[PDB]
Order: structure tokens, then sequence, then C-alpha cells
């Protein structure tokens, strides 16, 4: 008979105890076959001693109303189970072996007898705790031998497998979730990732949800614990489930190393959205208010937070709040966060808030279109702001150019054609030329690459100011389903850092090499 | 202003922490309002002895979208959060006052500002562990104080409130949740309680899923730890959550005192509903299998299962089990646990399933109405069963009567007419007159009194042999939303128990003097 194997393109986390190597399905099994042996290949340039273990799982058949196409009936890792994200359920997979010592050629062994029908194994594979982040595998399942015969192998199984780190798991520090992910490199090559810590569940505000920071000094491969950056706890006496304060934005003072994080504090509206339940006015028993906490050593300790909703939003809007990920510092010193507000007719813009004052005062002018919601802004060229928004007509990104701080603003070229998009957050940056081993600008855009669901998480560069994204310019992270919401930040001039909701870990921590992006 | 207060009809449980007494809308407060002090009066024959503690609590405000007659903007204590099912999340209600001796009159005060519009407050009852589930509290709140003027209350809050006792709580013993409730009465007055342990969910088969039992020598003050009466681990070496067994049905053989529990084992099918995904058949493999355990001793202990599916199911059948809850004794000794089956063209049908030899060999003869499922048969008068059935019309339940063990079937005056429903699992039982102090054949049967939702969980009684439910014969225990099965059974002469699925506890149990439900 034929057998089929998936190499999933996800993360394998450095941080896991498992994390799925291959699929395979056996679609026309005679009750008691069995697998006696499945050998894989490991390329000859593959850090081999990096693998701490491989295992071989059985998970069962599949259910009769579910087809033949399917390579797993159920998840095996979850991102989600607050009591156990780092190894397999053991309800759904049973270990039938394991090899601790991984060599190029490797044989798994069984002696469970199949059911009629379809019949699922799964390849696990667990990395040192130390393992290079730039690390890759290239795997192949090179023969199956089924009732002592070889059998034909058939699928898709070539990817190149890269590393991550799972900084945030479902659960940890007794929160049920982590959302909303933004990411900064700090002048001393610090790593700064921010998200929404949701205690209760993983709905948004308004919800118990403060503002948790994992701080990173070594390009991602260890994480300190979780700093709460902002907090109101029960603020006027208000449950902390009326108090929520999330989708935070986070920045880098380039020329005074001052990191700033902007967020939206929602104080009351019962337990609903805040998307349609901030109404209009000022105060905080009113309306959403936009809140800043600041750090002058590298992101160790925040200051208390700074109310600046009455600087910058109009009393009319419903709503006022960062486009979540991270803001600039232009090459002119100007502080730039990425906003977007609901005006009175529900309708909501994005557009960008600004200081030129080290974050003293902020300014917000013209919005850049109707009908938009998250943004983020790079400085493509001298003076010159690139506007990349999430566009409730669905199917592609909104791209404007503003030259003036958002007084007024052009359509781009790239505008609703050139990146796909399902409605959800997305990550643009600028790189200059003398930052990066390329020596060329370059812009680096993530998302999920689909207009349906949130998957194919991939960062995509741009040599001509985001005019064109070339396919051959594109690294694929995360084939399968995630909450979608991405962050970008260089590490040093070789790697970029993405940080983002992933199928494997709410918050996820992975490095590439800008030579994988641009060949 | 004006206060509105309401009295929830929901079980104070003796085993929790916090339970809802009242609930307060303040609904047009003025920035800075001060709910200086409310006062409670409880009746004179109250025993307040047995209240461990009365709190108040403040909640916060309303959603501007969810209107002005609510009385909370959130579930204050969970029935679902494995992490605590006990006590008021406290991200969603902070205490004022605390009063732990507690006299006819009590006084609760705050110095919270109150926010504009709607302000919600609620009163905690706790009890002494050892509180009598026969004990009931009548309670008002007599005086509500706002800026030192007495305000004008209104409400209906003059519920009789009664007590429970949280047998399983969503988390117990590691398990996400408990559902599909059976309760009988052993020969030696012992209660037997079985349920579906779902272990990673809520989700029915398949899953990861074995039949948990909670025993009570004590008329249910106490309960001893929780039993496994069946399991099928990792039978054939596929995964536990392919090898669920649920949807049980208990009975006690009420001349030998053997206690018999049937329940469906899924083996394979992938992780998806055996519902839709049984196939017919007869092997393991093939179909979902009825299976059998017993106690000689009272529930303490249990036999290794028998497949007793090659006796009873039809090849052609996609799916044959138990009806949910209890199985009775026949007056000569017959053995009936109620049954349903999915037929080749996928059509459900509820019947009865038999043994007239203790429990050696069963016997299925005719289907009872097409289109019906779960099911719970009484013996109403000599050689008399009625079949109480859940009818996928909507609206009421199916009522029919064999007087030959399911080889005919008569429709019953009741059918479809006296007993909403809304698609649900119902319990009824019968009541000898000779076994009961109203000295009168009862029967006694528990639904969602709805005909949408599962909520007004309610003991209905008939003296007529179900052809008329009078409403004064009718108790209210939970008008609140839960997932609405329950099964009744006689504690002693005077007393029902009533084990169900309620808005304060996966598995709730309950006591009603029969005195409460005939007046
Ligand atoms: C302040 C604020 O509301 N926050 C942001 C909202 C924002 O509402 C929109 O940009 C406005 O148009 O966008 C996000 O959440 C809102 C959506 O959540 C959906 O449910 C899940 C759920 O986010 C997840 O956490 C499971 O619990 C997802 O669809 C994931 O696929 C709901 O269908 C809607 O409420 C839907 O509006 C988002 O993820 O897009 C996250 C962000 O915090
Ligand atoms: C062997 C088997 O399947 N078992 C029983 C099924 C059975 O399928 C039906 O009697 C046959 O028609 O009935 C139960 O589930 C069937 C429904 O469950 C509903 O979801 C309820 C929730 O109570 C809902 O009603 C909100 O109020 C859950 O609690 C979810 O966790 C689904 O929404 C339905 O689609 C539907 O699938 C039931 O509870 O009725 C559970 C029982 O074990």
């Amino acid at each position: 008979d034929s057998v089929y194997v998936q190499n999933p393109q996800i993360p394998i986390l450095v941080d896991r105890t498992d994390n799925v190597l291959f699929r395979i399905r056996i679609p026309d099994a005679t009750k008691g076959d069995v697998l006696n042996r499945l050998t894989i290949r490991f390329g000859n340039e593959d850090k081999l001693s990096e693998v701490k273990a491989v295992r071989l799982f059985y998970a069962g058949t599949e259910a009769a109303t579910k087809g033949r196409s399917r390579f797993a009936p159920v998840t095996y890792v979850s991102s989600h189970n607050i009591r156990n994200t780092r190894s397999a359920n053991p309800s759904y997979s049973i270990r039938q072996d394991e090899v601790t010592t991984v060599a190029n050629t490797l044989t798994l062994k069984t002696r469970q007898p199949m059911v009629k029908g379809i019949n699922y194994f799964w390849v696990s594979v667990e990395m040192d705790r130390n393992t290079s982040l730039l690390s890759k595998l290239t795997s192949t399942v090179t023969e199956v031998v089924i009732n002592d015969k070889p059998a034909v192998i058939a699928g898709e199984q070539a990817a190149v497998r890269r590393m991550g780190i799972g900084v945030r798991h479902a659960g940890d520090d007794g929160s049920a979730s982590f959302r909303i992910p933004g990411l900064v490199t700090t002048n001393k090559g610090t790593l700064l990732g921010v998200y929404d810590v949701r205690y209760n569940n993983s709905v948004a505000l308004q919800e118990h949800i403060d503002v948790g920071l994992s701080r990173s000094t070594d390009k991602g491969q260890t994480w300190e614990p979780m700093r709460i950056a902002m907090s109101f706890g029960e603020t006027d006496g208000l449950p902390s489930g009326q108090n929520g304060v999330g989708d935070p934005s986070i920045l880098v003072d380039e020329r005074t190393n001052t990191v700033w994080v902007v967020a939206a504090w929602t104080h009351g509206m019962g337990n609903a959205r805040a998307w349609t339940n901030s109404m209009p006015g000022m105060t905080p028993d009113e309306t959403a208010q936009l809140m800043m906490v600041k750090s002058t050593d590298d992101g160790r300790t925040w200051s208390e937070s700074t109310n600046i909703t009455s600087q910058v939003k109009d009393p009319s809007w419903c709503f006022l709040l960062q486009g979540p990920g991270r803001g600039i510092t232009m090459r002119d010193g100007t502080l730039v966060f990425p906003i977007q507000f609901i005006d009175s007719l529900r309708v909501p813009h994005a557009g960008i808030m600004y200081s030129k004052d080290r974050g003293e005062t902020w300014h917000i002018h013209q919005p850049a279109r109707t009908n938009t919601t998250e943004a983020q802004v790079a400085e493509v060229e001298p003076g010159v702001l690139m506007l990349n928004m999430r566009d409730n007509r669905g199917g592609s990104r909104a791209v404007s150019i503003t030259r003036d701080l958002g007084k007024s603003w052009t359509e781009h070229s790239s505008n609703r054609s050139a990146l796909p998009e399902s409605i959800c957050m997305a990550s643009l940056i600028s790189v200059k030329a003398k930052d990066n081993i390329i020596g060329k600008d370059l812009l680096l855009f993530s998302n999920p690459n689909t207009t349906e669901g949130r998957h194919h998480i991939t960062i995509k560069a741009s040599l001509d100011g985001g005019v064109t994204w070339l396919p051959a310019h594109q690294v694929l992270l995360d084939e399968e389903d995630g909450w979608g919401y991405s962050c970008l930040s260089m590490i040093d001039r070789e790697t970029v850092g993405i940080f983002y909701e992933s199928s494997v870990a709410h918050m996820t921590f992975q490095a590439v090499k800008i030579k994988d992006l641009i060949r």
C-alpha cells in the first residue's frame, strides 16, 4: 500500500518537550498491519548535536465523516491548554519509540497493530534548550516498512525547518492567554517584546488585562521573567476586570534609548468589547484613555502611566487608541506611533501620532483612509512616512504616504494590490543601507499571507521602497492556524527578529538571516 | 434615586465560599453617589447559626450598548473556571463589607463613589459546610441609604432560598468538566450519582471520557471521593482520547441490591462526535459498544466491564446506547434501562432494554416513537411502563405506554402537550403509595421548564399517573443557565434527591421535601 508524509513548515520551539517534525497518514491499512520501522535522514551540514531526542507516536484513526486527506485527527501539541502547552497531550498520542543519540540516519520502531483504514503516526523532535535560533533541519522520511515490506512514500516533505522560542505560553504566570505582540531593539541590542496579559480568557478589552514585557540581552536565546509594564488594578475602586489596559505599541527613542509603551485603558464598560462600547467624551468614565509608560534603564523598570488623551483625542470620537506593534524614531528625531480612531458615525480611520520633543507632547492631524484600523509606519525615505493599514474592505493592505506627518496623504502604487491580507494586524519596518549586511535600503513586512483565516505567517522584503514584493524575497515561518498578529525588529546587521502569535505559542520569537530573505 | 433588587432562585451551595444572595442595580447614579449602608432582614424561623458570613461587593458599571434591566455585567461566581468555581472572581467583584456573626437584622457599608448611570453591587452568603441541605433562607433588603437619604427599593426579592452541594466542580481531580447525571438510592439508603468525567474539555464522545461515581451514606450531606466506575484507558494501544466511555445510566436491582451501570464505549473515531460518526456493524472498530459494570457492595467497588452489544444491537443501526440517567426495577423484578438507536437512515428512536434474569441477558423489541433520543422510564402502574422522551420536533416531551416491555406502544394523553422542553434530557420516576409520606402513587419529573435554552430546572409531581401536572405541585430550583441534564431518586419516605447540571456546579445535589411539592 501507499504512505503519505507531511513536513509542516511550523517553528520547532527550543523550550518545548515535543514539536511535530513529520505527520504520516497510512490511508488503507488492513487490521493487524504493523509499522515495523521508519527511517529519517538529516542533511549532511545539520547540527544534530543540538537534537536532544526524536520520538515516534501513534494517534489511532480518523472519524468516518472527515475524509482521507488530513494528516492528524486532532492538534497533537496544544498552544491553548493552560495545563500543558510544552508536551504532546498523552490522551491523543502514545509513544512507540525514542532515540536520544541522533545520527544522519535514524530508525524508529513500533509493534502497534493498525486498525482497518486510516492510521496516524507522527515524529516529535526535542531540541537542546540552548539550540541556536539560527539553526535549521533538512529532514526526510526515506523508508517506511509495514509487515516487513518497504511501502511507497508520497507527499511534499522537503521543507527547511526553522527554530523558535515560546516567550509566552497559554497559562504562564496564571494568565489564560497572551495577545498583541510589539518588538523593538534598544540602542544596547536588547530585545523588548510587549503583549496583552489576558488573565480570565482571550477576549479583548474590556477585561482583566495588563501590558506584559519580556526582555532578552542575548538576541532572543533567553528571556527574563515577565515584567508588568502597565496595569490599572482597582483604580477608583472599580474591579480589575473593568480596568483593563491593552493593544500595546512600543518604540525606542533612538536619540536617548528611552523606551515608550502606549496602550488603551478601559475604565468601566461592564464585561463588553471596547470596540463597540467605548463612547464619545474625554474622561476615563466616558471613553478609552490613551496611556503611556517609559523606561530609562533599557526596559528593566517602568514609569507610572501618563494620560495623553486630552492632547490628541477629538471629543466626538467613540474610541482613540495606538495601532498595536511598534512606533519609530525618524532620522530627524521625531517619535511616531501609529493610531486609529472610531468617529461619531462608528467609522474607523488609521493615522499617525508624533512627538517632536522626546515624547513630552503628541499631535494627530488627518486620517490616512476611511474604514482602516491597525496600521504600522516606516520612514521609507528621509521625511517620507509609509502607513500600512488593516482594511475592512478585505483582501489586501492599504498603503499611503505622508511627507507632512499626516496633514495630507497620497495613495502608494502598492495600495490595495501588492500585499494580501485577511483583515489582520501586519508589521512593516525600514532598514537603512548602512545598518544591514546587504548594504541596501530594505522594507520588511510580516502578516498571515492569505485572504482567509490567519496562517502562512511570512516575512517579505522589498528593495524598491515597497513598490514590489518579489516572491523569491519571502520566508514562510508558520503554515498552520494562529491569532496572526506579528512585529518585526532588526536584532543586528545580519538578522531580523519576529515576535508573533503562532500555531505553536501565544508569543513566539524567531530570528531570520537577511541573506535568507534576499539571495 | 430608585434602587432595584433581585433575589435569584439558584441553589446556595454549602461547600462554596460565595453564593449570590442579592443582586442590586442602581440605574441612575450621579458621579460620587455613595451607598453608605444597606440593611438585610432574615425570616423569624431562619437557622442563622448555619450562616458563616455575609459580604457586600461592588462590580462597577454596565456597557453602554447592553441596556438598563440587567442585574450584573458578568457571572460573579463561575461554574466553568477550573482555577476557581467556589469564590467570586476577584477581578469582577471588590469586597466592601463583611459580617461573620449574623443576626436577623444586618447592616453592610461602603465608601465607594459611584459612576454616572448604572452601578452594580451584590450580597454573597457563605454557609457552614455542615449546613442542613433541608435549610431555607427568607432574606429581604429592607433599607438602602445613598448620600444619607433612604432610597426607594423595587424588585421581586421574596424568593425562599434553598441549599445544595456541589458534588463535582469544573477542574475537580484534574477533569475539565463533568456531564450527564444519573442517581439511584440503594436498598441501604446510599445515594449513587454517575457522570461523564470529561478530562480535556466538555464535548461528548469521542474524547478522553470515563464514568465517575460519587457515593453518600448520609442523604447527600457528604460525598465520598470520586470512583471510576468504568474506563478503557489505552485499550488495543489506541489513545485514551479514542477510547472514551460515557452518557451513563445507573439502576439498583431492588431484589438483590446489585447496582448496574450501562455506558457507550467509542473506540477509534478520531476526535469527532459519535452521534454523526458511529457507523453500522458490531465490532469495537466498527460501532459504539454497549458496556456494563456492577457493584455487589453498595457501590464501593465495580466489576470489569462486560460487552452486551451482540445481545441487543441490530447490525444495521449506526449507534445503539442507553438513555442517560437511570433504569428501574419493576414490581415483578424485571430490570429496565431506557435505550435509543440511530437506524440505517440516521433516524433516532427511543425504546427500552430489559432483563428478566438479574441482568444475565438483555432484550430490545420495538421503538416507541420516530425522531426521539434520550428517554427515562417509570412503572406508573403494575406491568405498565411510561417512556418519557426527548423529541427532535421541539417544544414538548413525547410520552408512550407499553404493557409488553416494548413489543407494542400506545400514545399517552400527555404526549406532546403536558410537559414543555427545549430538546434536553429529563428525569421521570414513580413512587409507590406505601413508599412515601403522602401515602399516594406519585410521578416526579425534572427538566429545564422552558421551550428555549436550558434554565428553570424544576421538579414537577403528578397524582394521576402523569395525565396532569398541576402548577401548584412544582418547585423551581435553578432559574439561571446550565447544561440542563437532571436525575431524580427518593432519598427516604419524606424527601426527593435531584442530581443535575446547574448554574452553580457541573454536578449539583439538592434534597426537597415531598410536602413542599404536594401541599
Ligand atoms: C481594541 C480591540 O478590539 N482590539 C483588537 C481587535 C479589533 O477589535 C479590530 O481590529 C477592529 O476591527 O482585533 C482583534 O480582536 C477582535 C476580533 O476578535 C474576534 O475573535 C477572535 C479573538 O480575537 C481571539 O482573541 C479569540 O478569543 C479573532 O477573530 C481571532 O481570529 C471576534 O470575532 C471579534 O470580536 C473581532 O473584532 C483581532 O484579533 O482581530 C484583536 C485586537 O485586540
Ligand atoms: C452521545 C451524545 O451525543 N450525547 C448527548 C448529546 C446527543 O448528541 C443528543 O441528545 C442527540 O441528539 O446531547 C448533548 O449534546 C448534543 C448537543 O450539544 C450542544 O451543546 C451543549 C450545550 O448545552 C448547548 O445546548 C448550549 O446550551 C453542550 O453542553 C456543549 O458542551 C450543541 O450545541 C448541539 O449542537 C448538540 O451537539 C446535549 O447536551 O444535548 C450531550 C449528550 O452527551
